[PDB]
């Protein structure tokens, strides 16, 4: 049949993939090659003119990576996909394909740190200006739009407190003003949120997180209309960033995404249990999790997301020193950056990543001294809870 | 001892590598990971502040990739290396790190096609203008320099006829005017040419070609001063292109480069034999190979290159149709783009890659209708010669 | 803490693994090496004498494979593990380590085909005799025991109709007579059955099936007492079969087993739904599945197994031709041998694998003309059911 | 054409390989799969009956591994190849396929240690007796033959002093008496010696050594007549040892063997230079190297071998303590077991591997207290010589 007709779990397993045509191999072969051989001058010419299907060179395209791209296009309900060397490369390949000197972007302020760095420091040096706004307030997005605005850029849920952005509303605002909406869907995966179905034009992911899910791949993906993806591929990737994905990385990501449905279900079931535990703990001042009814945008979450996600942020009593004590007291949770791994990961930005940053600078970014971010893994939730309880009690 | 003190073959094998510290494993382990775990909040903070050695996240750095970077820095006699997702990414990460809106670049015209596309179409759209010149004439480089020129960019030998550029002379001209010289050393590898030793500031490679050598990796490398590489890493790669190399790709490239010395010796020995055969063949109008005494810049080649390389271009009698007939008549040489593989590769641009291009447009790029490019592999040269003789005779 | 103290899901994720000591890498590094380097003659001597921890050579042991071995030992509640090149190698390394000329084995008859071949044809040619019995009847096992019997060998559930063997009862019988009990636990995985906890001495798996779960690894594992595993390693593997596992295969298996808990839960939930559908279908004469109350050994299953498994066998009305028609009519289920993959796999032995076999020979092995074996994957069960319904209806 | 018609270097690069049929990928794809899918019941049946070409299951066969098997068959001038999990598995799969209880083997005494262990301790326990002889004396081989002798087994050059065995003469003796000759060709590779061309029936290798050459694969290969290889595959491997090779390992070995010709040339050129240096050194009592005219079987070597190999053994003045001092004093050579890597490896058996062994037991095996074994790598020979000179001088 057509893989676009099956249930979502069936698609996760099968979409974009098929047994190898020459051998019947069930696993997608790893086409770890740089180049491809033609049977004749004519076949070569036909492919370079695009009068013929087939491969030429891995930077341009590759059968293993094509399977991943097609799978993710199916899962996001987009026309086409483009795999990249990293999440950052997915974002920059996208924006550098769309924008040129004199153009403007309206971006959420509550975004991934490195994305913020690209937008605030690099883009302007190429003559592309960026206005940062609070995207939880769609009116701020409207107010910042200019005649030269080409793109509105958002993430939801957002760092660090998992605030939300109303995708459908923002899409309508962007489109009314003739701009595209690009959504970073990394935190949710297509299993939990589908920005294209809500009106977004382009979705990007760091597959480094949930899509791969196994903490062993750096990579990104872009999904959108064929006409845009063709430009992102044959100009953005080919000429500008050169950020192609290794066939081995694509194969690992294909392998990891096979279990996306069951992983997300467990991540989110575990996260809800842990979030409820934290919300009841007298040493914890705040818990940020879309699945708690106390979330300021709970109702939007119920409309836009199928599950509340696997990430929790929370604030511990006693600020900086308590956060440090707590994170140094966990025995099961692992101190690391990143998220979406099978192992539970924990970080305390004020004493770790953002130690080098001024306290007032941290606050403006929504990072309080006691803020802890937890990526909930696939362990027994009782074990994670017991580890957190132990560490919190010691710290406070 | 210090690996920088050994002979070049010893360095090829050993530089940048060591047995694994925890296990003694001889092969560099494949650190196919996204993230790294800290033992404490304090250790995490120290690494983010750069007060401590150690890893954080593979996009920023990785032990496997670090070995490759250090090895290539040693081989090029540069301070530091930076691995990338592709040769293109090495070039663009370099130039986008160095240049901003209002800046200017002077570039050779005889350069890699996709590089030409980036420089001619993409850079100007970011407000960075490029002047193209004939770099075989250092005076044209001087004449094109402007107060805003930041970079002079060259490749040598150059496509498609393997003309040369005088690195030392061009370096002096660039430096007198306060610009950096960037050299694409892909065709030669560090075994055959060392641009940094001749005054270049930065060297880039597609490792897809000779450095890896096994036709199974797309990748690039940048070598230069520590201060520049630090910016290329923590700004160019981290924020702008996102073009990081997969640890698996770095491991394959480490593995491939182990045999760089013996491969280049054989590629070049084979190429010289084939070039001499072609030069004596009455159906071949021209042969472009630095190792032939008839090369217009032969003497420069002898001063700048340790070996004449593994690439040959030649023109067959009878133009377009003869080139097509010939390439369709080889039985051993493989019709493919790319170069530097263990297999002999052949292409006829006018009937293949550049078929879609106007004949006069091809000519301006130095591509005549009968021009064939041959990447000489590791086969017995008698077999390659016999295959060429057979195909040439049939075609003419 | 100690990984043996955590919940089973926590163990699945964490047991046998730790961040890399030298780098903190979260993913177990792929130690794809043949040999290991010593810091001194003395260190080498200490390791060969076994007076020192550390590695020597990958056939003897490897850090990546050691992690897998330790994880599986934890999951089966055994002392030690030994990884192998295949499930077959796990079985033969085990039995060839234990048995010599003149020894005897009592084996179940309802076992994996290739195991049956080894036991019936190869063992006797080495002077090791085997008696085959119906292991669903523990009294047949007792009756076949001889003074020279060293081993009783069983699989449960068994091929092809998923009959069971009472592990605890058989263990007691074997031990009373001074024999070891070896159990092939492939069909269940440690998540669903724990033979060592029921008195078995040694457990073997083809990790090719559920433990890896991703249809991309051939491999085996042996778990048992340290003293036995040491002999299986330093004699059986080192000298006799040479069946060591590649570090890359061990790494993939580690990666696959991370999701064992969530995969088995979904496989079994899906299988129960499909089995109930089949049991209600008028074109299906019989359904063999431990989770159906009509299973002849249902109660034993409830005592010995935590879940009913992901495999179903069933008989279609109309025998050979109907089975052929049905299997040629599925659109989602894939025609293939093997089991435990994320994709649903289906086979019809009488028209496929056992076509070359005489009908009466097939019957003696429990293979009827209409018997179909289904390995239930991770797709939406509604999609699998609809595919089966469609194919069954067309066929009957 | 036919790959069996090209020169040996051409065969090394091309034999057994072809661009991928579905995509044209130049690198042999990594078919990292367990199973294969059939298009119909009929296609499945045809393959199991062997009425049809195609794959079924990786333990039985795999497209990546098939390429390696075919390549090595071409290089050894044998009909067919069979890849295995290790060199040991190549040997035992071979001998356990050929021999049964009551059979007899005549083996060289100067053989690989683990092979000796299998033959002396394991085989007899399966009722297969082995007579060990000095194979440098073909008359000892004849004298040990019995009516039940099925196989004569030899290695050449032999451990530890690189003595030789006259393959052609021994083949004639074996055949006159109705036995097969099996030759372990690991030390030479097919580039330096071709036992099948001299009358051997079966060749085995540890590909862990020179064939792979990169110190990152454990693996073996068997080459012989189709009828024998079919039995070794469908009985020996399938049922008995289960020692199949991982497709990834086969792919790495294919990749490594591409440079076999150029590697062996350099290994042997380097080894001859080092051997001559050692022969002139007053602190070195003996040097064992086939390339020295003082070798007791020099003339046989010139007739049987195309190059003298990359391995050297030598004895240092001062026995055990001097050997220990010397090996602890090298700075470039790496202390490790194994051989055939790109790095120079060194070991001193009396103070390392064989420390746990009684001095008189070592002597009987040809291991003197001052004996050092050197696997010469691809480094500059001047650097290796300088390292050896430094270490020898310090030690003596
Ligand atoms: C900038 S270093 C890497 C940071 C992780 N991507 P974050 O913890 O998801
Ligand atoms: C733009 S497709 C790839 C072209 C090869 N890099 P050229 O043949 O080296
Ligand atoms: C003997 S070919 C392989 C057969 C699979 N192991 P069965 O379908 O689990
Ligand atoms: C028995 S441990 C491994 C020993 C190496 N194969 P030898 O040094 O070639």
């Amino acid at each position: 049949s057509d893989c676009r007709t099956y249930g979502f779990n069936t698609q996760i397993v099968h979409a974009g993939q098929q047994p190898d045509p020459s051998t019947g191999a069930l696993s997608t072969p790893i086409f770890q090659t740089s180049t491809f051989v033609f049977d004749s001058a004519e076949q070569g010419a036909a492919r370079f003119a695009l009068e013929e299907s087939g491969y030429i060179y891995t930077r341009l395209g590759n059968p293993t990576t094509d399977a991943l791209e097609k799978k993710l296009a199916v899962l996001e309900r987009g026309e086409a996909g483009l795999a990249t060397a990293s999440g950052i490369s997915a974002i920059t390949t996208t924006l550098l394909t769309l924008c040129q000197q004199g153009d403007h972007i309206v971006s959420a302020s509550a975004i991934y740190g490195c994305t913020h760095a690209f937008l605030s420091h690099s883009m302007p040096k190429f003559g592309i200006n960026v206005s940062f706004v609070d995207a939880a307030k769609p009116e701020e997005i409207r107010a910042a739009m200019r005649p030269e605005t080409k793109v509105v850029y958002i993430e939801t849920p957002a760092n660090p407190t998992l605030s939300l952005v109303d995708i459908e509303t923002v899409a309508g605002i962007a489109h009314q003003q003739g701009a595209l909406l690009v959504v970073d869907n990394t935190f949710m995966s297509p299993y939990c949120q589908q920005p294209l179905q809500l009106g977004a034009d382009i979705v990007v992911h760091s597959v480094t997180k949930y899509i791969n899910g196994h903490g062993d791949v750096i990579g990104g993906i872009i999904v959108g209309k064929q006409e845009f993806i063709d430009q992102a591929r044959f100009v953005g990737l080919k000429d500008i960033t050169g950020g192609c994905m290794s066939p081995f990385n694509a194969w690992l990501t294909l392998r990891g995404v096979k279990t996306l449905g069951i992983r997300m279900e467990r991540h989110c079931e575990n996260a809800l249990k842990i979030a409820r535990f934290l919300e009841g703990h007298p040493s914890i001042t705040r818990v940020y999790y879309p699945g708690l009814s106390s979330h300021p945008q709970y109702e939007l979450g119920q409309r836009q997301m199928s599950l509340p996600g696997g990430i929790i942020s929370f604030e511990i009593a006693g600020g900086l020193e308590a956060g440090r004590r707590m994170i140094n007291s966990v025995e099961l949770c692992l101190l690391a950056v990143s998220l979406g791994d099978t192992e539970t990961l924990i970080q305390h930005p004020a004493s770790m990543t953002h130690s080098p940053v001024a306290p007032e600078e941290r606050l403006k970014a929504g990072i309080t001294d006691g803020l802890i971010r937890l990526s909930v893994g696939l362990e027994d939730p009782e074990d994670i809870i017991n580890d957190l309880e132990h560490a919190i009690r010691k710290a406070t």
